């Protein structure tokens, strides 16, 4: 029937970025011997994925759509039809499924043809996301009065968009618009989640801005001690930048948040699911840094071949209801040449995760503008989310003011409130995100919007 690649639906992003081929122009160099609209060798438009255009650029890893363009032939496309071959295979290293060999299945039996292969761990080439582009630095700077107020460690959830990222061949970039603070008991060293019942909830509501979950986010600060808001770096070479254990939770993660893919024989291959942590670096400065598991990394855990060992720097590979094949890593000796040593008992982390790229816009045009509710599940620190603080943020008693309605924890409390019909909903949440005056009005129009008027009004 039809092949899994054939019934997904990719992201507009993708759909538009399939079409380009990346390929970066170049003017008249000094080899050139020609006119100024000649060609030859050495003025050819480049590869997305040309090796020293990227170490030129200090482009650690090339975009995922780089990678396909480096591995495919530009002519099998999805258009083709039937005679299309999906160039992506997402790692599978577990037992195959339904295998007609004829012994029992796998908890039983296994043949060699359903074994999973020898993993070899070498440092992924490619990026699922290139960049993470927080929309205005009040987003971390609320997220992070969390742990200004109470010295303990705070983690939240990144909402936003993808969006092309130009800065790299044919780059993506996560841009957040918002940070949901999930339920969680926060201690100085470490963060315990418990569950998340209106997750469904708040996605909702982000998709009624236009949002979804993109990445998670956390801290690791610690005060230096200078009261200037110095903090102490402590990831860096010598210690870590990411924990076995945080490997593993961010894989876990991108698990959970497939990418669809036309190009891939299982119709998903990678995660945009981005991770972010806020800590000290060199400076003492309070800094962020993104990171993605890599692909090898999630299959292995959804394999669950691998856990946290003792030493945050180093990951365990489990012994002996699942099945563990050869795993090696690669290495280089000193004369240069490739090596592959036996992953077990426990490997480095390095080669599990990629790094991103982050920042803020040139000129910030954030959605939410408007930071007048308190932030959920902070009754640790004396902030509560009531229908109060929506009477004060909505501004019932003061008839003469100008709707305020551009925050998403406020726009999360009001869904909560179940008074507004979808559709109410979706023009309020679109007021909020476009600030269009025409539609606010026609939101106060509206009866949903009178209900709430009148409740909040009796508090
Ligand atoms: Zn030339
Ligand atoms: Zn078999």
């Amino acid at each position: 029937i039809k092949n899994p690649w054939e019934v997904v639906r990719q992201s507009p992003l993708d759909d538009r970025l399939d079409k380009l081929d990346g390929k970066i122009p170049r003017k008249r160099g000094a080899m050139c011997r020609h006119g100024p609209k000649g060609m030859c060798d050495y003025c050819t438009p480049l590869d997305p994925f040309n090796p020293q255009y990227l170490e030129e650029k200090k482009i650690k890893y090339m975009s995922v759509h780089a990678y396909m363009r480096k591995i495919n032939s530009a002519t099998n496309r999805p258009e083709l039809g039937s005679s299309f071959i999906p160039p992506l295979v997402e790692p599978y290293y577990r037992v195959k499924r339904d295998c007609p060999s004829g012994h029992p299945q796998w908890p039983e039996g296994i043949c060699t043809k359903c074994q999973p292969s020898a993993i070899t761990l070498q440092p992924q080439p490619f990026r699922m996301v290139d960049h993470v582009e927080f929309a205005s630095p009040q987003i971390i700077d609320r997220f992070l009065d969390a742990w200004r107020r109470t010295g303990v460690q705070r983690l939240g959830i990144l909402y936003g968009r993808y969006l092309e990222y130009d800065a790299v061949p044919l780059g993506i970039k996560a841009v957040v618009e918002a940070i949901y603070e999930p339920p969680q008991v926060d201690e100085i060293d470490g963060i315990t989640l418990n569950p998340w019942e209106n997750e469904q909830e708040v996605n909702q509501v982000a998709k009624y801005c236009g949002l979804e979950q993109v990445g998670v986010i956390w801290t690791d600060l610690l005060d230096a001690g200078k009261g200037d808001g110095s903090v102490v770096c402590k990831r860096h070479a010598d210690s870590y930048f990411l924990a076995a254990q945080e490997i593993v939770f961010a894989a876990r993660l991108q698990a959970q948040h497939p990418k669809p893919s036309k190009w891939s024989d299982t119709g998903r291959f990678g995660s945009n699911f981005v991770t972010c942590v806020v800590s000290g670096n060199e400076q003492g400065e309070i800094s962020i840094s993104a990171y993605q598991m890599s692909n090898d990394a999630v299959e292995m855990v959804r394999a669950d071949i691998i856990e946290p060992s003792a030493d945050p720097t180093l990951m365990l590979v489990r012994e002996e209801t699942r099945y563990i094949p050869e795993v090696f890593y690669r290495k280089i000796n000193e004369y240069g040449a490739n090596v592959l040593e036996n992953a077990k008992p426990a490997f480095p982390v390095e080669y599990l995760f990629v790094t991103l790229t982050h920042g803020f816009p040139d000129s910030p045009s954030p959605l939410f503008t408007d930071n007048i509710f308190p932030i959920e599940n902070r009754e640790y620190v004396g902030e509560a989310q009531e229908v109060s603080a929506v009477a004060k943020a909505l501004k019932v008693h003061e008839a003469d003011a100008p709707m305020n309605v551009s925050d998403f924890h406020l726009l999360c409390f009001i869904h909560q409130m179940s008074v507004l019909s979808k559709e109410e909903e979706a023009l309020l949440c679109r007021v909020a995100t476009l600030h269009d005056l025409a539609e606010s009005f026609q939101l106060r129009s509206t009866t949903g919007w009178q209900t709430l008027h009148m409740i909040l009004q009796s508090t």
